[PDB]
């Protein structure tokens, strides 16, 4: 995870935060030149390009450019701008790699000569931080490792002074040791601040001026931005030297970006037949060594790593990618995709189906014209309802697919796919079975599936004793041991956990990157916890050798990190491995065997669980130490306990390039201290096929020399393996168990919904919002369309009510309809009671909700009447007169029409703006031309009557709902007859009520009792 | 005279709000904003703000029907019963354990910022006396991928407020609480919290101790009702048009538990 | 189970209370009294109290129309409205 940084912003982070006596020449005083160079705006920028000469060269992570002749030495700006005529935009073969130079470096050129040429390096290691110091430099310094002054400086130490004149600088000039001394002691308290791995200067010059820098390459662990992020400011990470690339694969990292996940697609050769689709870290790695080992290498086009779990959209996007990639053009021979691998966390799987699938099924013109024969293997869960769904597609689209299972080989599609074959201190023992384990965290999905695998091993106990999470309060949480709910208890500080609970001696955590290192550095201060497991991925390397150095300061065995945790069958199991019981009961990993494995990478402990569960009795323990750089145990430590075990019979490893973890396996058998039968395989054999003894193929072919049953490559592991226990067994070696069935817990039903086992229809049918998901999605609309467009609260209305996006002049109108049914007044029977439980003290929703159920059929619900009456006699086809005259007949008021003051010489003034906003805006008013027929028709007769306000809004509404652009008349009475013109009433009304609630809390007023002056009491008189 | 009211005016030719006839409120824009503002504190407020106080409204809309104030609408929406008595149900569920996260982040987050404490300390002490802090903490989201919501309402309120004080304080809270966990983001329960108490501070006309009264009232807690209710509405009149009907719940989700003496 | 509630058991031939079925409730004289206590406190409670908090209902039924709650029953019971909006208009008080 160590990535690189530029000479650049190297040398900038290097000048704004190093801190020493001896100054430093040159600060800030270099020119990044691309090809979009505004030389005026540098020129500008700095004065003194026009003063010395100056060294131009190329800041690309390019190795050894003084030799390449692309190094600039000695220029004036001219002579710079004409260095950089044949070069800039032009492409240079650099090694083996070939691509262009697309962005240079200028700095001052400073005079020296050739002893003042000095070389400094820091870097890395498990024990430590090396020093380096070399007192000649230059680009003919040559191999500087064995030939220069080392110094090791311990896992969280200090830097003596003393120290470095003493030992780092005996054939270094006298005159010039102590400036030296006052820089590399700088230097790696530099080196510690920013949480570098690498950093190396060659050469480092200093005249009698004084220091300053020529070079720097720089490498930072980038899972350590959490400390230093400010301090880093806006870093940059650049490619390596080679081809440019697409932006396929800059769509594809912008999935790692906003993501938790890691999906990283490195494409190589566009025009092969062979595809990837592989789930997983370590798979990936796996298909790619074999199907390079069965000669279709030619034809081979990405590799890519996919983890973590993402949404189903993102995998979606994930597949789009590489579908939109397999349909470009034709090759007549027909592209393989191959699909399948191995995760230790199932998580979504219900997810991951639904994007592949949707991926297939969007492009089933293409892809048969294309013509892709697809493998698909599943592994883990017995997910029926993804094979159904495959099946279904394949007959629907065409596409010939082979859908497989986990009785085939993780590798045995690719032989498959290539015409091989037809189509059908320290401890000893760590966990024991009344081994109990304290889980760090909150994680009741796991802790389920410890107890589940328990009561599976006829346990008497439990093996989760008690809880641990400081972010609630103390409580208990209730699961199931097997039938039966028992309580685990929940605490927030440790010494609770480790004060009532003497019998641990596990703990587990599930911290996030951020607080694993706090919390096993709160845990190592103690005294019964003898195993640590430590499950996140990302923490950065300078905390995980802290925690290697207490480690062995305290003698705890530290499983991890990025590990899933190993599993000891009939005994113990970690976190997640081996998934859930749906996978424990078919992998028969319920009873111990007489086979270990142990393993570099945490995804591969399925598929080892699966091969070792077809071909030998079972698993006896498996252990995955972690893919991270620095393991808490490597491989040789649990060896030597697998060698110090009676039940194990035979041990597995499974290596990956990179360290010498897998020589000391080599002197560990040449020593004779590793006794039994070991079948080892590292993978990534064609990594050197798209240090030398550190490569894959030189350390199996290694481990293959020494006495290892290595097989020819990874197809033959379970074969291989099969044949050592058929020996094994045929030499009375190994007593297998009966095997007996084991007891059953139902299924959780959180899980069997997933997996589609379980058919159980919806309670509730909401059609208006979307709770889940990245953003909140309105009726059609997620709401950064809401803010993008200027929706207002007179849309988002429309929006939720009717489901129905409405247009800007009824949008606008709907505002209208709520400014103006804002206040009547007080003295009105809602407000009246609304001010009286304001009064009596209580709260502000208990205020608006006793004004609130005064809405009703007297008070508030003329709109709903008005609107059921003048539609109603729209409709009917009468003419004003016979409706006037049948109202007074039948004997009713009209409920649109009546004012207690105002005439036509003088109307409401609230009438008069709606009515203006109304012909103003909307398109046709039907029904209101009719109403205002019948203002005059009335109003002949008493001057008083007026459709009111609660008339003109319950006539504009119907007349709105009508002639929108988007209802029909058949759904447009049915928001009237529900009673959604009632309820613009309630939500007009509520800004008003709380606004008297608020009001009189404000005005301290207290508790009011009516007066006896004004009721009449009347009690019939027999006492 | 037995009640003092200082809101509205109802007699007259034209109906008055706190200060303004409303002729003068459409011959202006105030919009609903202007009007929220106008009938709660009084004081006519200027177009920033105005603006501001409709997205507080369109953003506490809808949460979504799972929740527990939609869930006993949905109930008495399906009950057969009215649109005031099926608001009202989903109503009464406002309080102190759903949708008063606001009014709780704002009497945190100033009363933590009158007495003087700069952010770690605040930190410390909400980890010794053991509280949660009322705005910060979501169930999903993490620095890498926020609210977007909460990001519209922060954009907004840098673009036109003069002057933030206690949220350039609470944004500090966020970086200082999520370098330990990422999902420890200021909600958008905690913004609102956060940005009435600013605004109110800061908007041209009030003053500290009267802008301390709406707070400790609760008008920002009824900025709540005043949201969610349009959301409310909406599950009455979408399940009244769904046409379904009585809802008892199952036997299976029940645990019963009955002392046995009979 | 998602609730867990401790009062009543609806399903099976007769209801039961907190422990009761209905028909030992009305064999022996229970009351409102004792229904109130077995119902809330689901704890079965003797005569002297079940006959006491039959008191305590009946001085606590009216106390007049001029109070706070009964007012604001009286105006939603005046603008038209159902049993249980006037009931509740005065209940939040
Ligand atoms: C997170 O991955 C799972 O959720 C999962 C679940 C099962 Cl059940 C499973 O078997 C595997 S797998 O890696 O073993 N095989 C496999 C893998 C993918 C895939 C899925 C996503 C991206 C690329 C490939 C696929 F689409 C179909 C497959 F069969 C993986
Ligand atoms: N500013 C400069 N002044 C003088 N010489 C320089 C300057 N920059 C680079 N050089 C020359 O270029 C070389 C630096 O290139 P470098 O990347 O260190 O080569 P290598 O990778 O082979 O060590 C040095 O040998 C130095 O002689």
């Amino acid at each position: 995870s160590a990535k690189a940084i530029s000479e650049q912003t190297g040398k900038e982070l290097l000048y704004k935060f190093i801190c020493t006596t001896s100054a430093i020449q040159n600060r800030f005083k270099y020119a990044r030149v691309t090809p979009d160079t505004d030389w005026a705006r540098l020129l500008q920028d700095h004065p003194w390009l026009l003063s010395q000469n100056l060294v131009v060269k190329p800041d690309q992570l390019i190795k050894r450019r003084g030799k390449l002749g692309l190094v600039g030495v000695n220029l004036t700006l001219d002579g710079v701008k004409s260095w950089l005529k044949p070069r800039l935009g032009q492409e240079a073969t650099v090694g083996k790699a070939t691509g262009f130079l697309k962005n240079f470096l200028i700095e001052p050129f400073v005079p020296h000569s050739q002893a003042e040429e000095f070389y400094v390096c820091i870097y890395a290691t498990r024990e430590g931080d090396y020093v380096l110091f070399h007192h000649e430099g230059g680009v003919d310094v040559g191999d500087v490792d064995a030939k220069a002054q080392k110094l090791l400086v311990g896992v969280d130490e200090k830097l003596n002074p003393e120290d470095i004149k003493k030992h780092l600088l005996v054939h270094a000039p006298e005159d010039k040791k102590e400036i030296l001394a006052s820089f590399i002691s700088g230097l790696f308290n530099f080196y510690e601040d920013l949480y570098f791995t690498y950093l190396e200067i060659n050469p480092l010059v200093v005249t009698k001026d004084g220091v300053y820098v020529l070079d720097l390459a720089a490498k930072v662990d980038a899972t350590a931005d959490y400390i230093c992020k400010v301090k880093w400011g806006d870093i940059e990470f650049p490619p390596p030297f080679g081809r440019e690339a697409y932006p396929e694969e800059a769509y594809i990292a912008d999935l790692d970006a906003k993501s938790g996940a890691s999906l990283k697609l490195t494409l190589l050769n566009p025009k092969g037949r062979i595809w990837t689709m592989v789930a997983g870290g370590g798979a990936s790695v796996v298909y790619s060594d074999t199907i390079c080992d069965l000669g279709g290498v030619n034809e081979l086009a990405n590799y890519g790593e996919y983890s973590g779990a993402p949404s189903e959209q993102q995998t979606y996007d994930y597949a789009k990618t590489i579908l939109s990639l397999m349909t470009r053009e034709k090759h007549p021979d027909g592209k393989i995709l191959i699909i399948g691998g191995s995760i230790a966390n199932f998580t979504n799987v219900a997810a991951t189906f639904k994007g592949i699938v949707r991926a297939i099924r969007d492009y089933q013109g293409p892809l048969k014209e294309h013509e892709v024969t697809i493998f698909v293997r599943r592994g883990g869960p017995n997910y029926q309802e993804g094979l159904r769904v495959m099946g279904e597609v394949g007959k629907t689209t065409g596409i010939p697919i082979h859908v497989f299972g986990t009785e085939t080989h993780m590798t045995a599609i690719v032989g498959m796919a290539l015409g091989h074959r037809p189509i059908p201190g320290k401890s000893t023992t760590l966990f024991s079975r009344h081994t109990k384990a304290i889980v760090w965290g909150m994680q009741t999905r796991a802790v389920q599936g410890m107890l589940d695998f328990d009561y599976v091993c006829s346990r008497d106990e439990p093996s989760v004793a008690a809880m641990v999470y400081p972010f609630t309060g103390d409580h208990k949480q209730k699961f199931y041991w097997g039938h039966k709910e028992i309580l685990i208890p929940v605490f927030k500080n440790m010494a609770d956990a480790m004060r009532k609970h003497p019998e641990v001696d596990v703990l587990i955590n599930f911290a996030s990157l951020r607080s694993a290192y706090d919390s096993t550095m709160e845990t190592m201060n103690y005294a019964q916890i003898r195993t640590i497991a430590i499950i996140a991925e990302g923490i950065p390397e300078a905390l995980t050798r802290k925690l290697i150095k207490k480690a062995d300061q305290k003698g705890v065995t530290i499983i991890g990190p990025a590990t899933v945790g190993g599993i000891k069958p009939g005994c113990f199991k970690i976190g997640n491995t081996g998934g859930m019981l749906d996978n424990i009961l078919a992998s028969k990993l319920y009873r111990p065997g007489s086979v270990a494995y142990v393993s570099r990478s945490g995804g591969m402990s399925n598929e080892l669980n699966n091969i070792i569960s077809r071909t030998t009795d079972g698993v006896y323990e498996g252990v995955a130490i972690g893919g991270d750089r620095y393991p808490g145990s490597t491989f040789m430590d649990h060896v030597l306990r697998y060698q110090d075990t009676p039940g194990v019979k035979m041990i597995v490893v499974l290596g990956e390039i990179g360290g010498t973890e897998e020589y000391k396996i080599c002197r560990g058998i040449k020593e004779g201290r590793l006794t039994k039968p070991i079948v080892c395989w590292c993978i990534g054999t064609c990594a050197t096929m798209f240090q030398a003894s550190e490569t894959a193929v030189a350390k199996n072919q290694a481990l293959k020399e020494a006495g290892v049953f290595v097989p020819r490559s990874f197809d033959e592991l379970g074969e291989i393996i099969q044949s050592v226990y058929e020996d094994l067994v045929a030499n009375g070696v190994i007593v297998p168990a009966q095997e007996v069935p084991p007891p059953t817990v139902p299924m959780d039903y959180s899980w069997a919904r997933e997996l589609g086992l379980i058919r159980k229809p919806a309670s509730f049918m909401t059609s208006i919002c979307d709770e889940r998901g990245q953003e909140l999605i309105y009726a059609g609309m997620p709401i950064t369309e809401v803010f993008k467009e200027e929706m207002g609260i007179g849309g988002v209305l429309g929006l939720l009510w009717f489901q129905k996006r409405l247009p800007k002049y009824s949008c606008q109108f709907i505002e209208m309809c709520l400014m103006v049914t804002a206040d009547h007044g007080p003295a009105v029977s809602g407000a009246h009671n609304t001010i009286i439980c304001a009064r009596a003290g209580k709260d502000l929703v208990s205020s608006l909700t006793s004004g609130l159920l005064t809405i009703g059929d007297r008070f508030g619900g003329a709109l709903d009447a008005a609107a059921k009456m003048f539609s109603k006699a729209f409709d009917s086809g009468i003419i004003p007169m016979e409706f006037v005259n049948k109202m007074k007949k039948e004997g009713k008021l009209i409920m649109g029409i009546g004012h207690r003051v105002k005439s036509i010489n003088n109307p409401d003034m609230r009438v008069q703006i709606l009515k203006d906003y109304v012909r103003q805006h909307f398109p046709a008013t039907p029904l209101l031309d009719y109403a205002l027929e019948v203002e005059k028709i009335t109003t002949s007769k008493k001057p008083n009557l007026i459709l009111n306000v609660d008339g003109l809004i319950g006539v504009a509404f119907v007349d709105m709902l009508r002639n929108c652009g988007s209802f029909t008349r058949e759904e447009a009475d049915e928001y009237i007859d529900i009673g959604a013109l009632n309820g613009i009433f309630v939500l007009g009304r509520s800004m008003g009520f709380i606004g008297h609630y608020l009001d009189q809390k404000r005005l301290k007023q207290g508790l009011y009792r009516h007066p006896w002056d004004d009721i009449s009491y009347v009690l019939p008189e027999h006492m």
